[PDB]
DNA sequence: TGAGGTAGTAGGTTGTA
DNA sequence: ATACAACCTACTACCTCG
DNA sequence: TGAGGTAGTAGGTTGTA
DNA sequence: ATACAACCTACTACCTCG
C-alpha cells in the first residue's frame, strides 16, 4: 500500500552529553518573580554574549562555553552557579535547543550564488530564507520588480530520543516582506492613502493604517512641542536618525492612526504591510506568479526540506551530526501507527449512492414538509439577471430542469417549492443606505406569502456601493425566515453561462435552501463506534476583549443535527465556565431526549481546541446521570503536514488518511490533487474517552463527509465546524424558537 | 419656599499664592513615558520626604519647601528646576491640592478622648475617621464585640475660584474593617471555612476565599521546597515577619483560593473581608445597631460634617483659612440653579389618578387582548401554599376581589385572566436537580392550554437547595411564555397574612403580570418639550472581560415601551461601535414608523453613564434622516448629595427635586422620608443637544414616574433603568419575535 | 425572584498621556 | 510596569409600601 | 455572500510560573 | 513590566467543483 511519513528527518549519529554551564536569576527589581523575565533574561545576556548559546530549563541558564555573569542589568542579577554535563534524558528540551541552536550556527555559514547570505538567522526555531528552492529544483531569489519579497520560511524542532539520536521535524513556509517602506514609496511618488503599515522600529502590535501624508517636513518642529526627529533622539533612539542625509530629512510627515490617537511617524521607519491583497492590487503578475510556490503540494514540499537538509549538512559540534536526506520510509519507526479510514456510505432517498453528486439524480433522505414560498429581494439594476437566476434555482428546484432541458444527473421535485413568478413578489430595492436594506426586508416580510428568501445582495468583494448580506440576514433573523443569499457574479453566471459550472453552483444553493428550511440530504448509514450524540463546541475569538458564547451543536449518531444553543451571556475567555456548561448539555440531553425518549448512553464532545474545562464537572454531570462520554479535541491550526511513499515518490495524501499514536492523532480530511497546495490535516486528541482513537477518528471523518452545505466535504467535522459557522453567523441567529433548520450554512 | 444646597462649605478668608517648588521627571527607565509613572513618582517621593506635600501639574511636581531631588529611585530622575509663586487662576488643581493637603495636616493633629488619633490620615482626598458623630452629636468608637470596626468616612474636595476663595465640598460616607484576622480569629477557634478574605500585605485586586486550615506550621518547610516565613524573607519582606514570637510561629497554614491556583499564605497577613453579610451572620445585633449610623439623613449628614469642620478649624497655613460651619442658604451663590418639578399626572382607564395606587381602583390604560391562562409551577412541598397564593393572584387580577371580601380599592377585571383550577395545570417540581427543573418547564409547556405562568421558586436567599428562577426563566425564555416568579415568602405571605402587606406584595405582582403580557398601566397626559421618542442605551460590565451587549430601550413620548434591541455580538468595552450604533437605531427609526408611520422628528436618547461615543456619527446619521436628536447622559453613581432648607432645618428634599448649572444638573428623583438615608440622585449631563436643560430634567423625572412594574417610582428613569434591567435579564430575553411585551420587568 | 430605595463590601472600564 | 476619577457592575443586608 | 480547500498577513487567549 | 507554543480568529487573494 502507501505507506505515511510525515516532515521529519532521521539524523545520522548521536548527540553526546555536552559540559554545560549553569546560571542563576534572581529577581533583584521591583517584582520578585523570576519567571515573569526568565526568556527576556535569556534574550538579553544572549544578545550581550555575541550571540553565544543561552539556554532555559525551569530557571537554570546554560551556556556552552564560558561567558562572564552579568550584573549591568537593571531586572536580572544573572550569576555563575556549576560546570557539569547533564544526561539527556532528564532535559529533551535542553539538547533539543542544542540541536536547533547548532543548525542554526550551521545555516548562518551557508551563502547562495558566493555572495548572499542564503538564511537569515535570528538563533530560533524560525529560519527565514532569502531564496527559494523553485518547482524546477533550482535556488533563486524570488523578488517583484516593485520590491515585493517573498522568501520561504522554514520552523526547525528537533527532538532527541533517550539514547541520543536527533529526529528533526521540519515545516516549511512562505513570507511576505519588502525592501521598500514610505519613504522610498513617497521617493517613488506613490499613494500610500489609506494603507496598513507596520512600523518597523518598535515592537508594538497593533494595526497601524495612515490618514495622510502632511507638507510638515520631519526636521521641522512640530504639533508637540518638538520635532519628531528631536522626539527620537530624546526616547535614546538617535541611532535611528544618525545617519540620515539631507534628503532624508525632506521627508514628509505621514501621520497615522494607532486605535486611540493619531500618532505622527516618520516615514523611514514604516514599512508597508504585505497582505496577499497588497500584493494582487500592486503586483499582480508577481502574484499569481507565486501560487505554484507559496501551495506546496508534498512533494515540492519534501524537495524544499532536502534542499534545506543538504544546506545543513554535517554539524562537527555535535559528534559530526548530520540528517538524512529522505523521509521515513514508515511512520512505526517514528512511533506513529498509520492508515487510511474506510469511506463512510451515504444514504439518499432511494439507497445508497457513491458519491455526493448523485443525489439530485436520487433525491434527498429527508424532505421538510409543506411548500415553501420563495421570495426574492434584488437590487434594481440587476432586474433580469436576478429574474434568470431565480429561474435557474426553481428549474433545478421544482421541476428538476436545467436551462430548459430535463437532465439525467436530476430528479424532479426536490424541495416542495412552491414558486410561481405571476403570484410571487420580487421586491426591489436601492443599492445605498442601510435602513433601505431593513425597510427593504420588512417589507418584503410585510406579506405572508413567502416562507424562504433567495435575496440577491452585491458582491462581498467590491468595497463600494454597501453590501446588504448582513442587514438582511439580521432582519430575516429577526423575523425567523430562512434565507438563502447569492452574490451579484452568481446571479450573471446563472443568467449568462451556459457549461455545468452554474450547475455546481446551483448545487451548492440547492443543498443550502434545503438544509435551511429544515431538510437533510443524506445521512450516514452506519457510525462507527458506540455512540448515541455528538456534541461541538467552540469558542472563538472575534477581536480584542471579544468572545463569542460558546455555541455548541448537537448532532445524533446518523450525524442529522438535533440542537444548537448560543448562551445569551458572552463568557470570559475561551474556557467554559461550569454555569454554561450545565446549561449546553442539559440542551444536550433534554433535546435528544425529545427526540428519541431517553438519555443518550454515549456521547462524544468535540470541542474546537482546547478541552480547558474541570474534568470534574463532567465526571460530576454525566456521572449523576449514568452516562458515558468522550472528550476529542479537534484542533485545525498544525503546522504539521502528512505525506504519501510510492517507491519514494512523495505525494499529498488521500482524503481520510491518518497518522496516529497513544491519545493524539493527525488526520488527512480532504483529497487535494498536486498543484492546488498540501492537505492540512487536523490534530485530533482526546483529553478525556475510553474509546479507541481508530473509532473517534473513524467517527470524526464520518462527520467530515456528511457536510450538507456543499457537494465536497468540510475539512472539520461538522460538530466543530458548525460550532465554528455558528461563531460566524453569530448574529445571524433566527429569532423565534430554536428548530433544527440549518440556518447558518 | 425650601431652597436648597449641596454638602459645600463657604471658606471664610481666600488662599494667597505660594512659592512653589518645581521638579522635572523624566523616563530614566526602560520605558520613557513620564507619564505612566508620573504619579507613582508623586508617591515615593511624597513618602520619602516624610510626607511632605508633593504635587502635581501635567508633568511638572510641586512641594511647598525645601527638598533634596532623588536619583535613588530607579525609574525616575527627578531634579529641581526652579522656585516661583504660581497664579491660582491657571492652576486651581494645584491650590485645590495644597487646601485638602492642609485639612489633612490638620486633621492628623486633631485628638479625640485626648488620648486617640481621630482621623486615619494618608495624605489624600478621603479622611477615615476612627470615631463617628453619632444621631445624639457625640464622638463615640463604634466597635463591635466580635472586633467589628465602623467608621466615618469622609472625602473631601475643595474647590478654589480665581480669585482665591475656597469652597470645600464635603462628602461623609461609612466604613467597614476589623482590627482581628485570621490569626486572632484561629486563637479565638472560629471557623472560617470558605470566607473570603483580604490579603492586608499584598495590592493585589482579586477575591479570595478560603479553601482550608492546615496543619502544618507555618515555620515548617511547605510544599514549595521552603518555608513561608523563608518564602516572604526571600521576598524581601523579612519585616513582616521580623516581630512573630514563638506563638506567632504555632499559626497554622491557611490555603486560599486565588482564581488561579491555591496560594499558601499565613494567617497573620489575612484579615476577613467585612461584608453587611459578614456583619450580619456575626453579629447581628451590632449590624442592626448602625443602620441608624450608615443610613444618613440630611440633618445627620449636615451634623457630621459640621463636625468634620469643626475638628479642622482654623488653618495657619493658608492666611488664617478658616472654614463656615453652615451650608449655604440658596446654590444660587454657589452657581447652581434649583427648583422642583412639577408631577407629571397619569392616566389610567377611566381617566387621571392622583397617584400610582388609585389605579387598581381605577383601571389600567391598555389592556392586552385576549385571554390570558395562567399555568403554575410549584415545588411540591409547598402545595397549599401556592394554591392561595394563586387564589389571591386571580382574586386581585380577574375577580377584583381580596381576602374572599370585594374591595372598594380594586375594580373588577383588571387583567383578562382565564385561570380555572379546575382545568389549568399544577404542575409540581421536586426541589433539586438543575435538568430536572427544566424538564418541568418544558412539561408546563407541553400543553398549549397556558399563555402565562406564575411559577413559584425558591428563595433567592437560602444558598441551600437549588433555585429554580435562572432555569425556569432560561426555559420560558427559549419557548416565549411570559412569566412572573414568586419566592415562596411571598406565597407563604399570600397564604397567611390577613393585612394589607400581601395587598402591595400583589400590587407589584399584577402590575408585573399586565407588563409581562404587552399591557400598560399608565401612561403620561403630555410630556414635556418636544419630543417624539426617548432612547435608552447602556453597556453593563458584568465581570472581568464581559460586557453585556448594548441594550437600548425605544420610548415613544407618552412613555410606553416601543421596542428593544440586544446585538448578539457581545462587543469592545463600554464604548459603543458605530456597527452596533447603526444597528441600534436602525431597529429605532424602523420600529417608530412602524408605530406612527414616520420617522421621529426629536429623540432624547438617555445614555446610562458616559456618552464615549463618535458624536460624528450620530451627526452623520440624523443628518441625513433630518433628525433633531439630544444626547443626556442619565449616570447613577454620585456621591453628591442634596439638602433643603427650612429656616436652617436640613432635611432630605422632595422627589423631583433638582439643582442645575450649565450643562450638568443633578435631581432627585425619589421622596425618602427621614431614618432611611438619604436621597441619591442622579447626575443628568448632556453630552449634545439643543434642549434646555428644564425640560431634560422633566422628561427624565416623567420617566422615573411611570415605572410600570411597581406602585413605586424608580430612581432612573425607564429609559437606562429599562436598558439596566434588560442587561441583569441578559439572558432571559424571550426567543421570538420582540414585542413591546416588557418580559424583565 | 412582589417592588423599590438606601447602604456596605469587593471588582472592572475608561479617560488622562 | 502605574493611579486616581468618575463612572460602572454584583452580591449581601435593612427598610418600607392605602 | 454558491460551497469548500489551501495559502498569506495581521492580531488575540492561555498555559507555563 | 515578559515570551514563546499551541492554539485560535479575520480579512484578502487563488483555485476547483460530473
Ligand atoms: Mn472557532
Ligand atoms: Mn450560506
Ligand atoms: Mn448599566
Ligand atoms: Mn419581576
Amino acid at each position: 500500500v502507501s505507506n505515511l511519513t510525515v516532515e521529519a528527518f532521521e539524523g545520522i549519529g548521536s548527540v553526546n552529553p555536552m559540559l554545560f554551564y549553569q546560571y542563576k536569576v534572581t529577581g533583584k527589581g521591583k517584582y520578585d518573580n523570576v519567571y515573569k523575565i526568565i526568556k527576556s533574561a535569556r534574550y538579553k545576556m544572549h544578545s550581550k554574549n555575541r550571540f553565544k548559546p543561552v539556554f532555559i530549563k525551569d530557571d537554570k541558564l546554560y551556556t556552552l562555553e564560558k561567558l562572564p555573569d552579568i550584573e549591568d542589568l537593571d531586572f536580572a542579577n544573572i550569576n555563575f552557579v556549576k560546570s557539569e554535563v547533564l544526561s539527556i534524558e532528564d532535559n529533551m528540551s535542553i539538547y533539543g535547543e542544542v540541536v536547533e541552536y547548532y543548525i542554526n550556527l550551521k545555516l548562518k555559514k551557508v551563502k547562495v550564488l558566493g555572495k548572499y547570505p542564503k538564511y537569515r538567522i535570528n538563533y530560533s526555531k524560525e529560519i527565514l530564507s532569502n531564496t527559494l528552492l523553485t518547482r524546477e529544483l533550482k535556488d533563486e531569489f524570488k523578488k517583484s520588480n516593485k520590491g515585493f519579497n517573498l522568501k520561504r520560511k522554514f520552523r526547525i524542532s528537533p527532538v532527541v530520543n533517550k539514547m541520543g539520536k536527533v529526529i528533526l521535524y521540519l515545516s516549511c513556509s512562505a513570507d511576505f516582506s519588502t525592501n521598500k517602506n514610505i519613504y522610498e514609496m513617497l521617493k517613488e511618488g506613490l499613494e500610500v492613502e489609506g494603507l496598513a503599515v507596520k512600523s518597523e522600529w518598535s515592537n508594538i502590535s497593533g494595526n497601524l493604517v495612515i490618514e495622510s501624508v502632511l507638507e510638515t517636513k520631519i526636521s521641522e518642529p512640530t504639533s508637540l512641542g518638538q520635532s519628531l526627529i528631536d522626539y527620537y533622539k530624546n526616547n535614546n533612539q538617535g541611532y535611528r536618525v544618525k545617519d540620515f542625509t539631507d534628503e532624508d530629512l525632506n521627508a514628509n510627515i505621514v501621520n497615522v492612526r494607532g486605535n486611540k490617537k493619531i500618532y505622527m511617524y516618520i516615514p523611514h521607519a514604516l514599512k508597508p504591510i504585505i497582505t496577499r491583497e497588497y500584493l494582487a492590487k500592486n503586483d499582480p503578475e508577481f502574484s499569481k506568479e507565486i501560487e505554484q510556490l507559496i501551495k506546496m503540494n508534498m512533494n515540492y514540499r519534501y524537495e524544499t526540506l532536502k534542499s534545506f537538509v543538504n544546506d545543513i549538512g554535517v554539524i562537527e559540534e555535535l559528534n559530526n551530526l548530520s540528517f538524512k536526506n529522505k523521509y521515513y520510509e514508515d511512520v512505526k519507526l517514528l512511533g506513529y501507527s498509520s492508515g487510511k479510514i474506510d469511506e463512510p456510505v451515504l444514504m439518499g432517498a432511494k439507497g445508497i449512492i457513491k458519491n455526493k453528486m448523485q443525489i439530485f439524480s436520487n433525491g434527498f433522505y429527508k424532505l421538510p414538509e409543506g411548500k415553501v414560498r420563495f421570495g426574492v429581494l434584488y437590487p434594481k439594476e440587476f432586474d433580469g439577471v436576478s429574474r434568470k437566476a431565480i429561474r435557474a434555482i426553481y428549474d433545478f428546484s421544482k421541476e428538476g430542469k436545467y436551462h430548459g432541458e430535463s437532465n439525467k444527473y436530476i430528479a424532479e421535485h426536490l424541495i416542495n417549492v412552491e414558486f410561481n413568478p405571476k403570484e410571487c413578489i420580487f421586491e426591489g430595492y436601492e443599492l445605498g443606505d442601510i435602513t433601505e436594506y431593513k425597510k427593504a426586508a420588512l417589507k418584503l416580510n410585510n406579506y405572508n406569502n413567502v416562507d424562504f428568501v433567495i435575496a440577491i445582495v452585491p458582491n462581498m468583494s467590491d468595497e463600494e456601493i454597501e453590501n446588504s448580506y448582513n442587514p438582511f440576514k439580521k432582519i430575516w433573523a429577526e423575523l425567523n425566515l430562512p434565507s438563502q443569499m447569492i452574490s451579484v457574479k452568481t446571479a450573471e453566471i446563472f443568467a449568462n453561462s451556459r457549461d455545468n459550472t452554474a450547475l455546481y453552483y446551483l448545487h451548492n444553493i440547492v443543498l443550502g435552501i434545503l438544509g435551511k428550511i429544515g431538510g437533510i440530504p443524506w445521512v450516514v448509514k452506519d457510525m462507527k463506534g458506540d455512540v448515541d450524540c455528538f456534541v461541538g463546541l467552540d469558542v472563538g475569538t472575534r477581536e480584542k476583549g471579544i468572545h463569542y458564547p460558546a455555541c455548541s451543536v448537537v448532532f445524533d449518531k446518523y450525524g442529522k443535527l438535533i440542537n444548537y444553543y448560543k448562551p445569551n451571556i458572552p463568557q470570559n475567555g475561551e474556557k467554559i465556565n461550569t454555569e454554561i456548561l450545565q446549561e449546553i448539555f442539559d440542551k444536550v440531553l433534554i433535546s435528544y431526549e425529545e427526540e428519541n425518549g431517553a438519555y443518550p448512553k454515549n456521547i462524544v464532545i468535540h470541542r474546537a481546541g482546547f478541552s480547558r474545562e474541570d474534568l470534574d464537572w463532567y465526571e460530576n454531570y454525566f456521572g449523576k446521570k449514568n452516562i458515558k462520554f468522550n472528550i476529542i479535541e479537534v484542533k485545525k491550526s498544525t503546522p504539521l503536514k502528512i505525506a504519501s511513499i510510492n517507491e519514494g515518490n512523495i505525494t499529498n495524501p488521500e482524503k481520510g488518511s491518518y497518522i496516529l499514536r497513544g491519545n493524539k492523532a493527525y488526520m488527512v480530511t480532504t483529497d487535494i490533487k498536486e498543484n492546488l497546495g498540501s492537505p492540512k490535516p487536523l490534530k485530533i486528541e482526546k483529553s478525556y474517552g475510553d474509546i479507541d482513537m481508530l473509532t473517534a477518528l473513524s467517527q470524526i471523518y464520518a462527520l467530515t463527509q456528511i457536510h450538507v452545505g456543499a457537494t465536497k466535504s468540510l475539512r472539520l467535522p461538522i460538530t466543530t465546524g458548525y460550532a465554528d459557522k455558528i461563531c460566524k453567523a453569530i448574529e445571524f441567529i433566527p429569532q423565534g424558537r430554536v428548530d433544527n433548520r440549518l440556518f447558518f450554512l
